[PDB]
């Protein structure tokens, strides 16, 4: 069985299990704008409210998951504070106020002072009847920026897919042992089971057509989900009054925050982060924007013996193919966000009269993927 000091759920895996839903009443302020940023934006009155706030103090932040639901609630104010209505009206300054709590809640919890994938996806959800299983029509998320930014659709199916693969990282340490152990019919055994539980989270990938829309996200969701990391319109960054003296460049989220989109190319030998192209610095950087345990969990995995050289070693047709299933697969996955990113980004930014630098990013992860087969 896994170790639980690296928090993965031998259910949910990754994601946050059961996340709390309300912060003690001390905080119903803050709890007061997020769940209404739609509301405040359109009023325009959202900065109106942050301004007005008082310092408010994270020592009642005790459980972690109240610590982990505080950190989403702050990250959604702070991007809504930032890109205001979405077209261009921007603050370069984060006010005290909340700068100060939530830069402190932050280096409490090791992650940095922005929205990152493991709070609007991982700790953004509930389940509406819990006796039911986790399907979507079960589901909600926590928070949103605007109303029909199809924000309930791209968090709980990134989520699903993130628990579709929980399956697959329950096996890992049936791999290594097995190595260590020599025992090759359990090798194959498992990593077969691996292969069919990312089959798996393809299918559940699937379901992102029927929760999002094009329009809304390209023109909309984008833009609250962009940081201040190479961003013209923030060239700087952003001064966290109070906290940091300085601007502070911070990026913006992005797929490859996720734990499940590293951990297996890690696992299988797959040199992502090495040699040190365009592409495989932003993987190893976004490490860091991952939960302290969880980044540490890949960390130990480049640790253990390779799978490859081990695979490569033997001479075995039967561990070669089933090797290859589960690089194949990973093909597959690679291959199906290149179709999202051409319906979702490259179509209509298209007819409007950065995008790109994101497909390239793809092509690169795919190919490195494509190439690390054998037959
Ligand atoms: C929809 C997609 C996403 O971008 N979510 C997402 C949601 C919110 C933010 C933010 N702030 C950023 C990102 C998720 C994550 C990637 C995953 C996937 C794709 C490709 N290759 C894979 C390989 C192994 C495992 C999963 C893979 C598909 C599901």
């Amino acid at each position: 069985m896994i170790s639980k000091e690296y928090h993965i759920d031998e259910e949910v895996g990754f994601a946050l299990p059961n996340p709390q839903e309300n912060l003690p009443d001390f905080y119903n302020d803050w709890m007061f704008i997020a769940k209404h940023l739609p509301d405040l934006i359109e009023s325009g009155q959202l900065r109106e409210r942050v301004e007005k706030l008082n310092m408010l103090s994270i020592d009642h932040l005790t459980d972690h998951k109240s610590q982990r639901l505080a950190r989403l609630v702050l990250g959604c104010i702070t991007m809504a504070y930032v890109w205001g209505k979405g077209h261009g009206d921007v603050r370069k300054v984060l006010p005290r106020n909340i700068a100060v709590p939530y830069c402190q809640l932050s280096k409490k919890l090791e992650l940095p002072p922005i929205l990152v994938y493991a709070d609007c996806v991982l700790a953004n959800w509930k389940k509406k009847d819990p006796n039911k299983p986790l399907t979507y029509e079960n589901m909600d998320v926590l928070f949103s920026f605007r109303d029909g930014d199809c924000s309930k659709g791209f968090f709980l199916v990134s989520l699903l897919v993130e628990i579709a693969a929980a399956s697959a990282i329950k096996v890992i340490p049936t791999v290594f042992k097995a190595m260590q152990m020599q025992e090759r019919d359990t090798l194959l055994k498992a990593l077969l089971e691996i292969a069919s539980c990312l089959e798996k989270a393809l299918q559940v990938f699937h379901q992102i057509h029927d929760h999002v829309n094009p329009k809304a996200f390209f023109s909309v969701l984008r833009i609250y989900l962009s940081g201040w990391k190479g961003n013209p319109q923030l060239s700087d960054g952003l001064v966290y009054e109070g906290f940091w003296e300085d601007p502070k460049e911070f990026a913006g989220g992005s797929a490859g925050q996720s734990s499940v989109f590293q951990c297996f190319d890690v696992l299988l030998g797959i040199q992502q982060t090495a040699g040190g192209g365009h592409a495989a610095q932003f993987l190893q950087d976004m490490r860091r924007y991952m939960p302290p345990a969880h980044r540490n969990f890949l960390c130990s995995l480049e640790s253990n013996p390779s799978v490859r050289e081990f695979v490569l070693s033997k001479g075995d047709a039967g561990l070669r193919e089933a090797y290859d299933a589960c690089v194949k697969a990973l093909v597959s996955l690679r291959s199906y966000h290149l179709q999202i990113v051409t319906k979702y980004i490259l179509i209509p930014a298209s007819q409007q009269p950065g995008g790109t630098d994101l497909m390239n990013f793809l092509k690169t992860v795919r190919s490195t993927t494509e190439k690390s087969l054998l037959k």
